[PDB]
């Protein structure tokens, strides 16, 4: 998924995407950098892992509000844009094609946005599930469900209301 996600990513937008080979590293880092108990003990293996999944979950945070901004402020955008793009049609109507090129290009700008959304889901869940097995726990798959799967950037239905919208101008 690393080559994948890497592959599909708007250029312009790459910082704002989960960073997914980032949270590879640091499970991997976790994994290498672990102490045994047989040459310390359950404390100190019980602290390393404690520290390291509140690190963990403090950059899960930090990048989920990072995707909810992001698409909120390209949200915005797009409902700005579809009422330029509406009140130029309703006073000027048609014309020789300029406008239909817009709507076009303002309609691929809300499948791109979509595409982010599922993007970044499906970069934490393969995230939180790498997680899992690493750290053999289910405390990944549980924030999904307590934090991915409420969050705006995922709930939020606008986008399709504003496709669906879209559509039924350029009928």
């Amino acid at each position: 998924f690393a080559e994948h996600l890497s592959a599909h990513i708007t250029p312009e937008w790459r910082k704002q995407y989960i960073q997914y080979e980032a949270f590879k590293d640091m499970l991997y880092s976790a994994q290498d950098q672990a102490p045994s108990v047989e040459v310390t003990d359950e404390d100190t293996v019980k602290r390393y892992f404690a520290k390291f999944e509140e690190k963990f979950f403090q950059t899960c945070e930090k990048e989920l509000a990072k995707i909810n901004t992001f698409y909120s402020e390209k949200l915005a955008e797009a409902q700005r844009r579809f009422a330029t793009l509406q009140n130029e049609l309703q006073s000027s109507g048609s014309g020789s094609g300029d406008l239909k090129l817009a709507f076009s290009e303002f309609y691929l700008s809300l499948i791109l946005l979509q595409n982010y959304q599922n993007l970044n889901f499906t970069g934490f869940r393969k995230i939180l599930k790498k997680h899992d097995k690493i750290l053999e726990t289910s405390r990944g798959a549980d924030w999904r469900v307590a934090h991915v799967e409420v969050a705006p950037f995922y709930t939020c239905k606008k986008i399709n209301q504003l496709i669906s919208e879209t559509e039924a101008v350029v009928t």
